């Protein structure tokens, strides 16, 4: 009925949704070994071509996996350095605050990438820092953060690197071992194109082993969760969203079928550039300069025409089969358009026609 | 392919699973107002016929909702009294331990009902106690714990009552306002017969308001989660398992269609008693005395025959289309058979025949 131009939950394929039509026993080998362990094996290979990495799946929103990571990896004497250049960086700082973890935020503003010099200064002047966290694609704006240089600075300073790759993993090629990422967090329902229900963490085994007995939550105990999947071959300590896990197994088959992350990245990148060019031709202005754009989601300034109203514009697009997204920038009047999920170049072209017809104020 | 004789995830109906075939936007009023708020309204009415109650839905396993409750309701100076007569009472004590909440466990054996005198002695001698927790149906054994006298004792001592009704709500009639339950926790995928993905808490509005600013987790911040659903009419702070929420909306329609909790209780109770009589005719002995049996799941002693092996027995039943469940009692060799989900008296009759054919040792 509608194409969801969101950062996820998004428009999944018919086969991803159809995979949810079977019930599973959570104590059954058919689920744990043949579904869960297969997902786990595939996820590590998607994240890195190197050895020494492992995966852990965690029930709940992606925030629950970010929180499981922060609350399990950081010891009682630990201190986090976070890049806060949007709502998901601010949420990482908010998690640290809830868990009574000292936190230093480097805040370049929501329309700017962090200055490496600023990160370097924080790392050199604050020896108490033990962990660094960064958001790969800052979904608030669709900004692509410079994770390589940031992780390189962090590792040269002997810190543990946490990457929030919620809106990037599966859509932007990365090798987390090569980048020096210790814990990479991502979603079931963004670039992998599964359905919501759980998140996951791909971690350096040695760094994940340090999490033992450190967790601030039972549900979000990362080592305990991983240990059970290890010893009990896929077994989730507590009930898992079985149907959504089976839908994710299907999403992984479709990602391979598409040609992997490299091919998915090309489709997304093409959709996003075609979208930006189309929007500009209609007079829309992107929030960010093109060099900062991710190929995932794009924020645009709201038109300044006095009759412009997001809800009326949103409604007119929905009537044409497109669901766009609200803006998330505190100091700007803006909207977002995602281009992930069942979004192909033909859809972007149809969307550009739909935006034009939706421009009732023109 | 198999009938899941588990306590949940279980065999859901075709319509419950088919309801998962549509994608939803998490920022869309159709999802929030017409699905989420409808579920919320229905859940409170199922829990009580009285005013002053409200519901909160929480992503994750049911354990995440139990943890959200404990970590949000208990203040910094708070103390929990828990009845631990199975794994779920022990898990509540384990949550308190993780959250650094002082915890007193009144721990009877797993084959005995809670001793009211022990709870009363704890309450009278430990003034520091602020909260009491009890499991309604202790799924470990299938015990139906008396909750009315326990809740009455707790209220007479001015404590906040937390009920783990994970395997009972929707299958055993209760009015949480009449029982004096402050927070009742249940599952999407047990007696309501939805699919896993989230849990929920039905709470006395005034008791839930005391949770503000006390959470030990962002993801599991019960007040914050509720407040957003209140002010933003169904809006979940972070991504919700949309498809599973829509499947749950369908499960609620089917519960109504069956004739409500009273009719579901009758079917479950009948399945359970027929099962017990059938198992006894085959020489199986229930772990618990009949007066303690819940109508949800039943523990049976493992046959003493030297050739009996759970896995071989389980495999032979699976070949006949039945998935039975492992024992969870620490001090007895048992197995379990659930009778919830798409389990009807005809299935119990067919299962008794299948049980007989799988008795390879005789």
């Amino acid at each position: 009925e509608y194409l969801l131009l969101t950062p996820g939950p998004l428009s999944t394929s018919e086969a991803v949704r159809e995979a949810m039509l079977k019930d599973w026993c959570t104590w059954d080998d058919e689920y744990n070994k043949d579904i869960v362990e297969v997902i786990r094996t595939k996820l590590v290979k998607l994240a890195t071509k190197h050895s020494g990495y492992t995966s852990v799946l965690m029930q709940g929103s992606g925030t629950a996996s970010v929180e499981a990571t922060i609350g399990s990896a950081i010891g009682k004497e630990g201190k986090l350095l976070v890049v806060d250049n949007g709502a998901y960086g601010a949420r990482i700082a908010q998690i640290a605050d809830y868990l009574n973890i000292p936190c230093h935020a480097v805040s370049p503003g929501e329309t700017s990438q962090p200055h490496l010099n600023e990160v370097e200064t924080a790392l050199a002047s604050d020896p108490a820092i033990t962990h660094v966290a960064i958001v790969h694609c800052e979904t608030t704006t669709g900004m692509l953060n410079p994770i390589e240089a940031f992780a390189s600075a962090a590792k040269a300073h002997g810190k543990v690197v946490i990457l929030d790759a919620m809106s990037s993993f599966g859509g932007i090629p990365i090798d987390i071992a090569e980048l020096g990422i210790d814990f990479m967090i991502s979603s079931a329902n963004k670039c992998i194109q599964g359905v919501p229900g759980f998140g996951f963490v791909i971690a350096k085994k040695t760094e994940l082993e340090k999490c033992q007995g450190q967790a601030r939550s039972l549900s979000l105990d990362l080592y305990d969760q991983w240990h059970c999947m290890e010893v009990n071959h896929g077994k989730w300590r507590f009930t898992s969203p079985t149907h959504t896990v089976r839908a994710f197994y299907q999403a992984l088959l479709e990602l391979e079928q598409e040609g992997g992350i490299e091919a998915r990245h090309n489709r997304y990148q093409t959709n996003q550039k075609t979208l930006v060019a189309g929007m500009r031709s209609l007079g829309f202005e992107p929030l960010l300069s093109d060099d900062l754009h991710s190929p995932i989601i794009t924020s645009f300034y709201s038109p300044t025409h006095s009759d412009y109203q997001f809800k009326a514009f949103y409604t007119r697009l929905k009537e044409q089969g497109f669901v766009i997204y609200p803006g998330k920038v505190s100091n700007a009047d803006c909207f977002r358009i995602g281009n992930i999920g069942e979004v192909y170049p033909a859809d972007i072209e149809r969307l550009i026609g739909a935006i034009e017809k939706a421009m009732y104020w023109q």
